[PDB]
């Protein structure tokens, strides 16, 4: 599913991401924009053989099982395919664990490089929330 901007902001708020670990909703929307362009079916293969999945491009090295990332973990206890669902529950729940890991949203390199320190509120501007 490709979400609209405000549609995703609302879904993320529904699932409790607004101000989760102190990160305002705009941060989460901005991260999703640049990770996946709001596409739940987004995948990207990494140089190390791990794969990133879903709207927030969550990596199989640590967070999900895809059966093809040697030596990896599955800390969110889910198949990586769950991260591709039209239902964002699994992505959100796993993102909560990731952002609690110690480095906050810096875990998402695209957030650090493209969202961090910008006017992220613009991402939810105009949305009915």
């Amino acid at each position: 599913k490709v979400f609209g901007r405000c549609e995703l902001a609302a879904a993320m708020k529904r699932h409790g991401l607004d101000n989760y670990r102190g990160y305002s909703l705009g941060n989460w929307v901005c991260a999703a924009k640049f990770e996946s362009n709001f596409n739940t079916q987004a995948t990207n293969r990494n140089t190390d053989g791990s794969t990133d999945y879903g709207i927030l491009q969550i990596n199989s090295r640590w967070w999900c099982n895809d059966g093809r990332t040697p030596g990896s973990r599955n800390l969110c206890n889910i198949p990586c395919s769950a991260l591709l669902s039209s239902d964002i529950t699994a992505s959100v729940n796993c993102a909560k664990k990731i952002v609690s890991d110690g480095n906050g949203m810096n875990a998402w390199v695209a957030w650090r490089n493209r969202c961090k320190g910008t006017d992220v509120q613009a991402w939810i501007r105009g949305c009915r929330l």
